[PDB]
DNA sequence: CTGGGGTCCT
DNA sequence: AGGACCC
């Protein structure tokens, strides 16, 4: 009943997509931009010291010759994660995303299709690909290090058909679970893999740092266990089980516990068709109602082109805004005749709704720094 | 000088 | 509606 998954990140993502479009960006310094942040960057400027999500001040105080690329506009890194999650589909239906960038897939059934075709002359013949975690020696002899070799050669074979057909690079993980997966995917960076065999797991386990980087336990909860002298993994896998539950609740003690030692129960989840898209838009200030209407009026086209190429209509709209020095939001159903006109000026219509949930929202008899609008409920 | 997105749970 | 988490 032992799994094995992978686990695929793509190496800089929007900077890689911007060096496929734009080839002269390959030789250079690179950094896409949102806003005031740099939210990654290439290989190039990575060795001068720029880092992800780093200021564009600190960014070029570290590398004045850092070219910058605007990636407000995710529809290319959009269109380009979903051709990577299907072309995973092909290998095994059951492909879930995280983020843009990251895939699990569960490789138990087709590691034993193979298995099953193979034999015994053959079975000794199961190599490696890829990296080994900790250096850790295979045992041949060990059905679980035979089917999380076959695992890597899946991952290998996913890793080299995304080159070929996508143009794109990535790190892979192969382990038993999605925690471990994952965990050990970033540890040889960037374009390879590796492959975490049971013995080595602790050792994995243990080479963090600190709690907030193991997935499932964030800024908030972190803190909270900061707040109890729990600060490395160990501490949280020795610590109490019941002042754990009192401080977090029965569900995130029990879950993040069990991750401090490595077990995740959770299953691969198909991820299929995003269950929403939404637009968002930042700006220093917002004072206007006619501004924010202009605004909303932008967010407001492209979101109707995305939907218009799905193929599915929204039964719910959102707006979300941010005051001044908290997010706020109001959503309200889209009305029937306005879903299936969708594909006449649905424009107007919608921004009367989206008008109104404003003004719920904000008193215009004000300072806004964001604005946001989401389509949700998708049929 | 801190983006632009997504998921699920309460 | 808000909040926790993920990238
Ligand atoms: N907080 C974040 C994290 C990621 N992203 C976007 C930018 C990244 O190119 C993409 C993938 O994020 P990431 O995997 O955390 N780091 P990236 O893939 O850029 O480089 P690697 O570290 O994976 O080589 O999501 C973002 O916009 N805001
Ligand atoms: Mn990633
Ligand atoms: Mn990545």
């Amino acid at each position: 009943s032992s799994r094995v998954i992978v686990h695929v990140d793509l190496d800089c993502f929007y900077a890689q997509v911007e060096m496929i479009s734009n080839p002269e960006l390959k030789d250079k310094p690179l950094g896409v931009q949102q806003k005031y942040l740099v939210v990654t960057c290439n290989y190039e400027a990575g060795k001068l010291g720029v880092k992800k999500l780093m200021n564009v001040r600190d960014a070029k105080e570290k590398c004045p010759q850092l070219v910058l690329v605007n990636g407000e506009d995710l529809t290319r890194y959009r269109e380009m994660s979903y051709k990577v999650t299907e072309l995973l589909e092909e290998f095994s239906p059951v492909v879930e995303r995280l983020g843009f960038d990251e895939n699990f897939v569960d490789l138990t059934e087709m590691v034993e299709k193979r298995l099953q075709q193979l034999q015994s002359d053959e079975l000794s013949a199961v190599t490696v690909s890829g990296h080994v975690y900790n250096n850790q020696s295979i045992n041949l002899l060990d059905v679980l290090h035979i089917r999380l070799l076959v695992g890597s050669q899946i991952a290998a074979e996913m890793r080299e058909a995304m080159y070929n057909q996508l143009g794109l690079t990535g790190c892979a993980g192969v382990a038993s679970n999605k925690l471990l997966a994952k965990l050990v995917s970033g540890v040889f960076k960037p374009n390879q893999q590796t492959v975490l065999l049971p013995e080595s797991c602790q050792h994995l386990i243990h080479s963090l740092n600190h709690i907030k980087e193991i997935p499932g336990i964030g800024y908030k909860t972190a803190k909270c266990l900061e707040a109890l002298g729990i600060n490395s993994v160990r501490d949280l896998q020795t610590f109490s089980p019941k002042i754990l539950e009192k401080e977090l609740g029965i569900s995130v003690a029990q879950r993040i516990q069990k991750l401090s030692f490595g077990e995740d129960n959770s299953p691969v989840i198909l991820s299929g068709p995003p269950q929403s898209f939404s637009e968002e838009d930042s700006f220093k200030k917002c004072s206007s109602e006619v501004e924010a209407k202009n605004k909303i009026e932008e967010l407001l086209a492209s979101l109707l082109n995305r939907v218009c190429q799905d193929g599915r209509k929204p039964h719910t709209v959102r707006l979300i805004i941010r005051r001044y020095s908290g997010r706020e939001s109001r959503q309200c159903p889209i009305p029937s005749h306005v879903i299936q006109k969708l594909g006449y000026d649905v424009m107007t219509p919608m921004v009367d709704i989206l008008m109104k949930l404003f003004r719920n929202m904000v008193n215009v008899k004000f300072h806004l720094t964001l604005l946001s609008v989401c389509f949700c409920n998708l049929k």
